[PDB]
């Protein structure tokens, strides 16, 4: 798996600076860069308010069928209704997945973090991929799963943001000229930023929330240019989400509207800062942290042997999402069967019980007067169930046992639910898993504590989340804009600071486990401590030789070394040896398909290859080598290399550490970094494969 | 004006790698570095209350002496009070200033700004800058002033940073051998971000406005796991604050402790998104652009004029800072005797007229039953003022021509306050000046719209500030965080970024007009479009050589090179010419102090610079060349230069553009950058005073 090329190429036949083109191009280009900033965002909300509207309208309508068998003393019919509607959404989103898209399932952003990382992983913005991530979500998030809109939105962003980087679909882009200048691996990092941040917004209607998502977590090249495109992308995302909440208010557009703006509100506490409320506070943390590290430590483990099941065919991929949908719904509704009733409260000033789609102390096999405490939490949207935990102003609501067992119940339904073959996500099964803990330790301290138990579940929810992702400012951002609660600010990042380095003491993050999983190649930022004990000199003393084209160079070596070796970036010489620089695969197939065949050795001048290319065609990567066919008598003819050469690349010299090479490598971009001799002028290439510390470690086993 | 030491040293003798040491010094280092980061939150938290409790005690006790000769009808006799007072405290706050510490002027960003991007500013984070940073900020601001503690609380932080580091004043350091590890340059740029954000959570009382604040403007490299001390501090400084709020309640502390937790609370007001509100929010955008851009231009004419007035002397500054404070009380005092009483209206709910120290339609000389709407502004404490201006459900409180006497004298004092010899600030006349054209385009509107007018004024304000700071995710987080208006943050930075997108197109910052005045040394970001076409060959070859060392010098060559050049890196060779790397001058002073003398030519070994010099003794910068005299007899003795060379530069071709060296250096750290040939295997040193586009184009003219 190839990388990107971000390093600039600084001739002017390319024009990759786009500060050098004429007046009205900058013009342009300044204008597309923003309006396509926007487009972004618009067209986020706008998905993602069709999917907020498609699926509030079909758990309503599935809940509201549920509920009329409730009502009428029938179980059984109601059970068969629910796990057949669950058993129909999630065999579409998983069939849809399985046989047109299967790179949807999954969250997406474990791998739009190593998109953004240089790694050209294949076959993830298409635009397949995003119409069955949009009906794969609404199908498997309507269906009861314990999975969320809020992971897939990243990657619905992202897919947003390139197609319209490119144009349009992979196969039916438009030719406007106007979008050539979109066509290099730097804006595509600035697009795709920007359209994951669009999609953390759109998903946790926060937009600086957003913003941090993409500056700490996913993105790792940050640029203040950038923060400032960002920045305007949440901001019509969450401008048109609100304003599609506003006008589907009163039912006009049947369910989705009578919500609110913001999500999970609970700005009504006043949290206080007593001073017996440090020790359940710091228990918290250290609670999530080792939940947080078990959690981890669990699904690696369930994540491979799913691993095992998804490689025995496209039909046992099937059997194990619906499987997964059939022991989720029998223990949604057979679970709350197991906890007693207990009686109304009028000290909670809330209506109680509730019968209907929305949370609120619902009952649905209790007598008139009284309410169930588990089926408040289950068979309900988990959108609705994580504001029955967050509910302001309810003590002793949840029993401890109906906690637990709604506890024990969603941590086996994270570990089995994620990694399937749907889209699912991983934010929402640790809010869920969170606050059932935090609302246990609520309810167990009681009257010895002053925070109410809904600011204890947000406690939860906030200390697993970075118990089990390793964010801290993201986090606590997110918290704030659910929560709208910013005197909570200070001990919900106090609880996530305990959360984190409690958890960085037994395990790795989420994201790097499943990019571990995945084999990709991640480069890490700061160097190992015996990195620098080891040379560059000592790491191409065990490789194989460089391989190099001189400048005026024959068409047979060219076509010997584009057949013969993978490589995608050599060196140029001269043979007096004269270093030009780098020359790249991609220019190679083109000088070979464009017939630019020269009889003698004749170095030529600016004018023919002014004449032959333009700048919009070096960039266009739509070749391959096997359709071009070279003659056998034209072989021996010449191809002028050097007007194409990356004439100044990044070198180094024998002597440097790898931590100081990788240093550069990962603060500058560079697919290719040069190795020239101290005082034969280049004597290796250094690319991503050999400076991770995986690598280096089975060649010099000696160092760790 | 100097650089700092950024760059690793890869030796074993060093030990600047803090993993590669043993595992009681890597616990002792991983715990001090998070005490650290706990004691500055802790003490800019305790310091920035100190700051609050004396300003409100004293500006409490001034007004208060005024007003009760404002009720017995006394104007004369209170002007003279009022102006007595605010020349005793100005005169306080600017002797201290230009007598003791003539640093402490100026608010203290652009010059943390510039210590963070490696220019070793100096004299600023001292003791004695600290203390009178603090008590010129107190006598500043409590004398009306149109200064504030927003700035100063920044230099504050720290500098409580810095005297944490090196563990107290600079020549009474407590001799913790635990605190060695703290004395690399590094550790100094990370506790500085700690306390520059600490700084400004403490100003503003918002945790990651002052994160976010220290990651886009302040510093320029960030680190992930820098990003999670920066919030622990923050965290700490704003759990202080509200503690000795919540302490201070009930006037335990005579005033302070009767103004809450957010300081300008607006929360109460549910914006909402009318479609006839997209013109006066794009002008409010369009006018902040042109008034930030119009108020830096002149406020650089302003700083130019006081840059004469300095430097005629130490009593200049004095009378400058005492007619600056006359012209201010003289103003603040008789304006309000030009605006006509209006009557009071019962729509508003508020309690009209009030008389004390508190903001809410105050009256000084209207009738019982008026009230003043200039006096309601001006005659108060400024931290009241804007509470009056962003005043929730007040429609028409203010008119057109006392808002307009009101913005025309704070446009005044913004310009002539600033510069002045004390402690001042910039944010709060932005925010007053602000939040004055922003309700009079709310009381100009009037019925037209939806929007409050304090919502406007607080649109106002952000909008200027972003026009003058050029700012965008700062200062939308921090008026979240400051209103806790949640659903403002979309429209209030849809206004910022019309505002910084107009005030772009005219000027530059302030930061930069700043760093522009005071001659500092700045790298920008990105490179110029003219520097890919010009190379790093080109550049030496517009210079004086570079002076190197051979690797076992002879002690005559060294005193040669230290005495007739002021040069900081020397490289080392051989003379077969073998490069060995860069060695600084502060190691050649130490071997010339520690009488490391040899008397042949022997190459030593390891152990005998291990019995010499310790890991310590190496980052020890105090010392000097003028104490030691050589003797001239001992003056053809040896001193192996090997051990002591950092011998892992960072190295460019000479065939590199000048934007890619200057990536390389501005992305990495690097004082030093070497020059090695293509194929003397040393031809060049680029230092930070060669890679600055100032420097470049008056050598080669004909670039631009
Ligand atoms: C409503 C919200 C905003 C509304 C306004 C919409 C436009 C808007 O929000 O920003 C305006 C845009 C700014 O462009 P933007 O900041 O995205 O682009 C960066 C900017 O040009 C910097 O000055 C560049 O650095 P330098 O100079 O090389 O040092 C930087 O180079 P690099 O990072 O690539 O190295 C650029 O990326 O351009 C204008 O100011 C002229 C107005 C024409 C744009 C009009 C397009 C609609
Ligand atoms: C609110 C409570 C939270 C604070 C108290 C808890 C302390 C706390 O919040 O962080 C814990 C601390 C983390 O240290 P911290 O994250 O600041 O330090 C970074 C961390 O060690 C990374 O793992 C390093 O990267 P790598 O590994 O090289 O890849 C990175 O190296 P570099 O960036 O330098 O290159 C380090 O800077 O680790 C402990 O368990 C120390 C015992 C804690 C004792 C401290 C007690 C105060
Ligand atoms: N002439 C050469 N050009 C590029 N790589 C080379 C060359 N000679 C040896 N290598 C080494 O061969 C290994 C495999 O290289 P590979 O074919 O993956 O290059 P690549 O596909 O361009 O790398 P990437 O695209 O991941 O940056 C690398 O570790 C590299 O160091
Ligand atoms: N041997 C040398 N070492 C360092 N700089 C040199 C040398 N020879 C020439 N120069 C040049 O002289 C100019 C002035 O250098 P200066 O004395 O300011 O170095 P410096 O003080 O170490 O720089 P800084 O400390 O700002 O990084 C620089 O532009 C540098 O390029
Ligand atoms: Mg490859
Ligand atoms: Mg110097």
């Amino acid at each position: 798996i190839e990388s990107l090329d971000y390093e600039i190429n600084e001739n002017d036949l390319f024009k990759h600076d786009w500060r050098s083109r004429s007046k009205a191009q900058v013009f342009q280009y300044i204008f597309l860069k923003w309006t396509l900033a926007c487009l972004v965002g618009l067209f986020t909300g706008l998905i993602a308010t069709l999917i907020n509207l498609a699926v509030e309208n079909i758990a309503g309508y599935k809940l509201l069928a549920v509920g009329y068998y409730i009502a009428q003393d029938r179980f059984w019919t109601g059970l068969m209704v629910f796990t057949g509607a669950n058993l129909g959404l999630t065999l579409v989103a998983t069939v849809l997945v399985v046989y047109f898209a299967p790179t949807a399932a999954g969250p997406g952003i474990p791998e739009i973090k190593a998109y953004l990382n240089g790694i050209d992983t294949p076959n993830m913005f298409g635009f397949t991929t995003m119409m069955v991530k949009i009906v794969g979500s609404i199908g498997a998030v309507a269906a009861g799963l314990d999975l969320g809109k809020e992971g897939p939105l990243v990657h619905i962003g992202s897919c947003i943001a390139s197609l319209l980087g490119q144009g349009g679909p992979d196969n039916h882009r438009i030719k406007w000229r106007w979008l050539r200048y979109f066509n290099n691996d730097r804006d595509r990092r600035d697009l795709i930023t920007c359209g994951s941040a669009s999609g953390v917004c759109a998903a946790f209607r926060s937009p600086v929330g957003g913003v941090l998502f993409a500056l700490e977590e996913v993105a790792t090249w940050w640029r203040s240019a950038l923060l400032w495109r960002t920045f305007f992308s949440t901001a019509v995302v969450v401008v048109v989400l609100r304003a599609f909440i506003e006008i589907c208010n009163s039912g006009k557009c049947g369910l989705f509207g009578s919500g609110g703006l913001i999500m999970f509100d609970v700005s009504h506490v006043e949290v206080r800062y007593h001073a017996a409320d440090i020790i359940p506070v710091t228990l918290i943390g250290v609670f999530g942290g080792i939940l947080g590290s078990l959690y981890n430590h669990l699904l690696h483990k369930v994540l491979r042997l799913y691993n095992l099941i998804n490689q025995k065919g496209k039909i046992h991929k099937v059997l194990l999402s619906l499987g997964v949908s059939l022991f989720t719904s029998v223990c949604l509704f057979g679970l709350p069967f197991l906890a007693e009733c207990k009686p109304c409260d009028p000290s909670i000033d809330e209506i109680c019980p509730t019968n209907g789609r929305s949370g609120n102390f619902k009952q649905f096999n209790c007598p008139n007067g009284y309410y169930n405490d588990l089926s408040t939490l289950l068979l309900t949207t988990n959108d609705d169930a994580v504001r029955n935990i967050f509910s302001s102003n309810t003590p002793n609501e949840f029993g401890m046992v109906s906690l637990w067992i709604f506890f024990g119940l969603y941590c086996i339904l994270g570990l089995i639910t994620f990694g399937i073959a749907t889209p699912s996500g991983l934010f929402l099964p640790i809010i869920l898993m969170g606050s059932a803990y935090g609302r246990m330790l609520g309810t167990a301290m009681g009257s010895y504590t002053n925070i109410d138990q809904g600011l204890y579940a947000v406690l939860g929810a906030a200390s697993l989340m970075a118990g089990s992702m390793r964010m801290t400012v993201s986090l606590c951002v997110i918290f704030l804009e659910l929560t709208n609660n910013l005197l909570l600010l200070p001990i919900t990042m106090f609880v996530l600071l305990i959360a984190k380095t409690v958890g960085d003491s037994f395990n790795l993050s989420i994201y790097e486990i499943i990019l571990h999983l995945k084999g990709l190649p991640f480069l890490e930022a700061n160097p190992e401590p015996w990195m620098r004990n080891l040379t560059v000199g000592e790491l191409n003393d065990a490789k194989p030789p460089v391989v190099t084209l001189n400048g005026v160079e024959k068409v047979a070596n060219i076509v010997d070394v584009l057949r013969n070796t993978t490589h995608n970036a050599f060196p140029v010489l001269d043979g007096g040896t004269e270093l030009h620089g780098l020359i790249l695969r991609a220019h190679l197939v083109k000088v070979l398909k464009k017939r630019w065949f020269l009889n003698e050795k004749r170095r030529t001048e600016e004018w023919e290859v002014r004449e032959k290319f333009t700048p919009v065609e070096l960039a266009e990567r739509e070749d391959n080598f096997d359709d071009v066919a070279i003659t056998s008598s034209e072989m021996q003819l010449y191809v002028d290399l050097h007007p194409l050469t990356n004439t100044t690349p990044y070198t180094v010299v024998q002597s440097m550490s790898v931590a100081k090479a990788l240093v550069l490598f990962r603060s500058v971009g560079l697919r290719h970094l040069l190795v020239v001799p101290k005082i034969s002028p280049v004597i290796g290439i250094l690319t991503r494969q050999d400076l991770r510390a995986y690598n280096i470690l089975q060649a010099f086993p000696h160092l760790d």
